[PDB]
């Protein structure tokens, strides 16, 4: 039993991070088989970076500008060229250290590990969520540009996001690994729109089946609710509409537990318009978001 | 700037891991040098549990029952011996990948990455503490056993915990890595006292001064207090008394915020007396005891 924020073993990642330096801007990179990818902001200035013209600032940049180094050695330079918002280096080695891998753009409300690095070394991992308003509410200092999110399945990485920027709100805005940022933020030094973020019902509804799951029952009621009903409910406390697919999801759960979804709708529904009453739920004071139905069944099943 | 449960980057402890069999149970293994330490009731069954004569049990065993494999490959026992509640078992070959590693008994309060582990084989990695009471709110399944907790300082790995037993509660209970339970428990299958626990005051207050540090301040008021005065209300709550030494610990996040450490103080026993009022600090609607005060000055300075 219990219930915790668990990220992924973070060694597969461990071993593909290396340091970047581009004239004095140093940053992450992230090498698999004989390429380097980090956020193109590297070959900037702090002046240029209030508007800068990054198809004309590489045109400044040999192969030889770019410094790569992992752990302690120097990996050589063969090839460079721009995808999107992400540089991408050839080297001449392939990282012996390559795990099976995968480039995947990941929706919003689903999950993943960061392992967040200074200087090519890593500091700490830890797990969370890409935000309806495509933001991560990650913890992030200077220097920590091209830390990686990720997922695993068995043996297979499955790379989602590199970070790449932090907004005026403390929030963490970011790519998939072919430079496509999730959600409108450009990478620049300009004050951007985060967005209204909704919470994630299909994910507080999977928590909800964990807490049944390890014990916690209190929340449990005699009611029942209806699809259109619920989303009233949600539509009035910022909450994502349910879905029929969402409800599919949340089948596993149900079937472990003998909760209907819509029974455990009507839970949510009722700590929605009448709070916690000072209690507690997994050890949270609030409606927690961040665990995916997928991320609750593996869990509390033991997926290695 | 943001704030997040963070745990070691777990490459390192990866390496280690290992599957232990012994007749018909198996559990993790730690893999360091030319040894294999796991829990000794690998030698149990589910009838003696319920009062297992070790010393006895182990008599019955030899060298050639101890199954241990590495990832897919077997390694050959040379030896065997119980120290405490673990068992060593000498084996052949030195893992290749043993990093720089200490034995060390960590106090109550202080916090730990665990790296969760089925088959030798890693699930994930969290961060949790060692409760006042010597248990670990952890995240555990059967066959969990043998998975073990740690610290990391630039290349040395801690290891404090070892996984060992879940409670009636569902909390769990450990030792160290010489075979030492923290605590009171014992290795049976008895229904064991977890006793009173408190919440880690020097924890919450390093937890107060990373809300700061990271844009939350609606908390802080226009009073201070006296380490007397402030102790009355901790009793009154169930949280541990603070003492000198804890305002020295807390003496660079004073110093980096410019709170003084009983102003800070003077904030908890106001959020002790009045509650949150449904407002949050950290994205947390309760008071975070978890992170002490180094977790905090290396999650907001880059420790790698
Ligand atoms: O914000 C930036 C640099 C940047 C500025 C403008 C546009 C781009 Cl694409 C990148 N990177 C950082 C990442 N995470 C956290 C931070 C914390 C402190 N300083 C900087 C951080
Ligand atoms: O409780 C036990 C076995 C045990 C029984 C009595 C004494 C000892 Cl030293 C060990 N190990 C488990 C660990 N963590 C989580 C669990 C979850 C489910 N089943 C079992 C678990």
């Amino acid at each position: 039993s219990g219930f915790r924020k668990m990220a992924f073993p973070s060694g597969k990642v461990e071993g593909c991070m290396v340091q970047v330096t581009c004239g004095t801007t140093t940053l992450n990179g992230l090498w698999l088989d004989d390429v380097v990818y980090c956020p193109r902001h590297v070959i900037c200035t702090s002046e240029d970076m209030l508007n800068p013209n990054y198809e004309d600032l590489l045109i400044r940049k040999s192969n030889h500008n770019f410094l790569v180094q992992a752990g302690n050695v120097q990996l050589r330079v063969i090839g460079h060229s721009m995808q999107n918002c992400v540089l991408k280096l050839k080297v001449d080695t392939a990282n012996p250290k390559t795990p099976k891998y995968k480039f995947v753009r990941i929706q919003p409300g689903q999950t993943f590990s960061v392992l967040a690095c200074y200087n090519g070394s890593p500091s700490g991992v830890y797990q969370c969520a890409m935000r309806p308003n495509f933001t991560i509410k990650g913890s992030f200092l200077n220097g920590s540009c091209g830390s990686v999110g990720f997922n695993i399945d068995y043996d297979c990485v499955s790379f989602c996001y590199m970070h790449h920027m932090e907004l005026p709100t403390g929030v963490h805005a970011g790519t998939d690994l072919e430079g496509n940022f999730y959600g409108p933020f450009v990478d620049r030094q300009t004050a951007q729109a985060a967005g209204t973020d909704t919470t994630i019902t299909v994910n507080v509804l999977a928590w909800l089946y964990a807490a049944v799951i390890n014990g916690d029952r209190w929340f449990l009621n005699r009611f029942t609710t209806t699809l259109n009903d619920f989303n009233l409910v949600a539509m009035k406390y910022n909450y994502e509409p349910l879905t029929q697919d969402h409800v599919d999801i949340l089948g596993p759960l149900s079937a472990q537990t003998g909760i209907a979804v819509l029974d455990m709708c009507a839970s949510l529904k009722e700590l929605l318009q009448n709070g916690m009453n000072g209690r507690t739920i997994l050890g949270s004071a609030l409606l927690e978001d961040e665990f995916t139905p997928f991320d609750v069944v593996r869990q509390c099943s033991g997926v290695t």
